[PDB]
């Protein structure tokens, strides 16, 4: 009815509608929110200004926002385990940002994960704010066997003497080692940040070590494993730290936060403390070491690492003589959605690429078990394979099609 | 419902959220009430969607369709304003003015903006915010006896200070402000001129506001205020060069992937905004909230910052009633009128107590509220401040607000 009003508008979100149905979604940073979620944040709390934090507003009539607003606060307290928590972050990039405001002085040496080994663009790139504001110097990843290793961290570290360190990935498949990191930091007097942003989920289902306890500060979006609206979290065990985070948010970096959107977060909060998340949580990772074993056992789609710990995995795609960007073209075309990425010690352009990036969370959503995760590997294998045999990728296309239908969406 | 079932903490905190929306009198100035259709597009699956880069040049596949409407929002955001180049990503008014400032000045750079007291945002150039902690910033106010801008006197700053930069703007400024003092006091100087218009951006789009962005380098605003869309924020300019630099420090620069539910509701709002319709809506905020200056006026004890206002709000200096904001703020919110403590031009309580309380016209205006109506509003708070404790006054000023509400009620 309202969409008469604007059939344009409408009609580009009814054909999003069809894209998502009709596409296996693989960007490992994508997910399908419950209706609640979506409900939540299609609620009339964007109507309510409620700049400061619960009890102490700078507006009235905050009184009923203020419980949608500690409920999220105290759920993710009983998700991660963390005393204080601020929900406030409009994305992770601002929950970044308000972190290393709490933790560090503008131009001092910051140790983040280099962008081509996996880090992201908030870890230290010089396009960004963190790379533009304090000196970063990277990270990276053994050249042989595509891990971290903490030796070369910790050698790193006392060259440098950084007042941060920090740990989390954009594209890391493997276990991060927490305890490692802070046994490093402490060494040469740093504190220690951890970006979990893509692994929260599988944090809360207790499927990957929690960093909270060893971290200064946690940090995190609300929309990867944790299948939540997009925004972001700042998590910390030290009051101290709690009082400056919630400044460097409000009134430092931000004003007034999204409160349906933290009424989405407070859905999708609860919605991870069922039983059911963890059994959700457990398939991903499942799902993903299915597609790695099918990837492994392919010519020319090369793991990097060999395995994977968590949801994702980056594919090396040289021995098949494309790059990245064409791989990500190939898999467009029979409805198949990934996204080009740098892979360790990368040697073209960061938008060309040598690689690949998949992630199971969104089809694992849909409800593909092990079985299914195959059979995507295995369609991705015969697009990329297919050097442009028509009568091949059309194959594809259809079991796209045949699996699409078996898992439909909501 | 069955996910309402599953969490009733939550459920019924909206559902009562929903009530107070309902029953109460929404006088905060920068609030609204957004239609059905915003709502929807905000809990719409494109929640679902990452979109990092811009409409053509994402950084990976699948945005065929949020690119139709993201470049929906940007065309209408052209069109409304008539701006040669648009970014609708800023999750916020304060992104939208970090990358401003990002594209404009570096740090440590000479800023000149209103004063907080004076009506200023915090993100012009307050000490606790980025802005004051990241720049250099010099502060204009407004006369101690007329209480508007004094123009000689931001030339005579200007010219004393040679900022790189002027910002003009306001979050508690009831009065018309000429931008073209403001290009021509920048010009004298050799700065940049830089205008948040988030709380007049509806009015501008209506016309009933001096427009800023043939006058200012960059233009920025917020979605949500007069303009009657979804939370976010929004950056302008004419100049091609300045756009680039806009549109690398929202992205890449200060932001990750876009929120393309919201960027759906702005694209919404804006068609809304470019209907006739609009115009009327933002005459009547006018008209509204003139009506209730003069109420305020004749009361003794609810002065009205500067004595008139031009646009969608007013200030009221409270201290002759015995009280100050804070407590004005909680007697008005006891009997369902909620508005804000502000602090008022010269203040000298705390900026936690203040002097004074700010209403806005635009929400009870978007509830159909005419000039009798707002005239009603101003005689409740009047009669609600001077009340003194009598719960006679104070049940019958509640009794009028559900009058109000009865008469008007939402969607
Ligand atoms: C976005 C983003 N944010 N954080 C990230 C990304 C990734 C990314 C970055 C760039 C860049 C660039 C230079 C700056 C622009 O001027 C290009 C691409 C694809 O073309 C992809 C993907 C999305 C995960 C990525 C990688 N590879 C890493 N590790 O982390
Ligand atoms: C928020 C906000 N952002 N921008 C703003 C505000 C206002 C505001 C600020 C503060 C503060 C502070 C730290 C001050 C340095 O010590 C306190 C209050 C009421 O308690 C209200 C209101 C909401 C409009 C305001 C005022 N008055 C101005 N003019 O603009
Ligand atoms: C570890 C980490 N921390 C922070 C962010 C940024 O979150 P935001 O997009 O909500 O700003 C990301 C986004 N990650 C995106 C790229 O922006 C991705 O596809 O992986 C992230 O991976
Ligand atoms: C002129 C101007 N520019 C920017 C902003 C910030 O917008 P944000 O709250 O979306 O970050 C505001 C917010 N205005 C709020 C105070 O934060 C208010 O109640 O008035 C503003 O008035």
């Amino acid at each position: 009815d309202y969409k008469t009003f604007d059939p344009d508008l409408w009609a580009a979100i009814a054909k999003e509608e069809e894209r998502q149905e009709h596409n296996l979604e693989l960007i490992a940073s994508e997910n399908f929110v419950s209706e609640a979620v979506m409900a939540a944040q299609g609620s009339i709390l964007t109507n309510k200004y409620a700049e400061g934090y619960p009890g102490h507003r700078y507006y009235g009539g905050c009184e009923f926002v203020d419980i949608v607003e500690n409920l999220a606060i105290d759920r993710a307290k009983e998700l991660f385990g963390a005393k204080f928590a601020n929900v406030q972050p409009h994305s992770g990039s601002q929950a970044n940002t308000a972190a290393y405001l709490a933790l560090v002085e503008p131009g001092d040496t910051i140790l983040g994960m280099d962008l081509s080994a996996g880090g992201h663009l908030t870890h230290g790139s010089p396009v960004n704010f963190s790379g533009k504001t304090y000196h970063f110097v990277a990270y990276g990843v053994d050249p042989t066997t595509e891990v971290i290793d903490y030796n070369v961290v910790r050698i790193l570290a006392r060259k440098h003497q950084p007042k941060l360190i920090v740990a989390g990935a954009s594209a890391y498949g493997r276990t991060i080692d927490f305890a490692k990191f802070r046994e490093i930091a402490d060494e040469v007097g740093a504190k220690l940040m951890v970006d979990m942003a893509h692994i929260a989920g599988l944090v809360a289902a207790g499927l990957h070590p929690n960093p909270v306890p060893y971290a200064d500060i946690t940090t995190t979006t609300t929309h990867k494993t944790l299948r939540g609206p997009r925004g972001g979290m700042i998590l910390t065990n030290d009051e101290a730290l709690a009082k400056k985070i919630n400044s460097a948010v409000f009134p430092g970096i931000q004003g007034g936060p999204l409160e349906h959107v933290i009424a989405g977060k407070a859905v999708a909060f609860k919605e991870a403390l069922d039983p059911a998340f963890k059994e959700y949580s457990e398939q991903i990772i499942a799902n993903a070491k299915a597609m790695v074993k099918v990837f492994n056992q392919a010519i020319g789609t090369r793991v990097i690492s060999g395995a994977t710990d968590n949801h994702l995995m980056l594919i090396d795609v040289r021995e098949l003589g494309i790059n990245g960007k064409e791989a990500e073209s190939i898999l467009d075309s029979v409805n198949i959605t990934v996204n080009k990425n740098s892979i360790p010690f990368e040697t073209l352009s960061p938008f060309k690429t040598s690689g690949i990036r998949i992630g199971t969370p969104a089809i694992t959503t849909r409800g593909f078990k092990e079985e299914d995760a195959v059979k995507v590997a295995e369609l991705v294998v015969k697009a990329l394979q297919a050097k442009d045999d028509n009568a091949q990728l059309d194959e594809v296309k259809t079991g796209v099609r045949e699996l699409t239908e078996k898992f439909p969406l909501h």
